[PDB]
């Protein structure tokens, strides 16, 4: 099985289209770069999972009514920048200098999501070298490890559902001799 075929079988059409659109903005070609398309699909999928299972009520109380998180990843950078900058103004906070992956309506922070094949901690601190504390960080590995800058933001159950998806994907890729494509 080829990577492109795996992608089309394991990811929703919306995610695939967005990740390709994004690679195009950077003029990376999805057909020449199937590992990048895979990685971008996973990252965007994780973002969507996080936003899909956190809601808030009229007062501001959590629940596993309105979405807790706005996904900024997956839009064209020009729109994404207008959206980041406008959310930040409308909540009276600093606009980060990097483009974020999510906005948390509860804590009023921008979130950077990271996916890694190494250890979650190594990728946490690397991200923090650039971002300082402009954003919260949510780092997931394919080795069942995580590294949140705020443990409450995401529930212990939810971290585990993202970790299991990743574990699912690594398993199938390995079964199909495609994991080596990513390493
Ligand atoms: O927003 C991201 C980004 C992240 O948010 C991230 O967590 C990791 C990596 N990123 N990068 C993603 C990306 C995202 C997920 C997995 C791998 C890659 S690999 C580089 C690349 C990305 C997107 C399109 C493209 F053509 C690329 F070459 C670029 C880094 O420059 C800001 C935009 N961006
Ligand atoms: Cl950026
Ligand atoms: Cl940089
Ligand atoms: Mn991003
Ligand atoms: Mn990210």
């Amino acid at each position: 099985m080829a990577m492109d075929t795996f992608i089309t079988r394991n990811f929703q059409t919306t995610i695939i289209q967005k990740a390709k659109n994004t690679m195009a903005e950077f003029s990376e070609d999805p057909e020449l770069q199937p590992a990048m398309l895979f990685n971008t699909c996973v990252h965007l999928e994780v973002c969507y999972v996080i936003s899909d299972m956190n809601f808030l009520d009229e007062e501001g109380k959590s629940y596993t009514l309105r979405p807790q998180y706005e996904v900024i990843e997956g839009m064209p950078r020009t729109i994404a920048w207008m959206v980041q900058r406008s959310l930040a103004q409308e909540h009276g906070i600093e606009t980060p200098k990097y483009l974020a992956d999510l906005f948390d309506y509860k804590t009023k922070r921008f979130i950077e999501v990271g996916i890694t094949k190494g250890l979650a901690d190594d990728y946490f601190w690397k991200k923090k070298e650039k971002l300082g504390n402009s954003m919260e960080l949510m780092i997931f590995s394919y080795n069942q490890d995580y590294s949140l800058s705020n443990e409450s933001s995401l529930d212990e159950e939810g971290k585990g559902r993202v970790l299991s998806r990743l574990t699912e994907l690594q398993a199938e890729l390995s079964l199909k001799n495609l994991w080596q494509v990513l390493i």
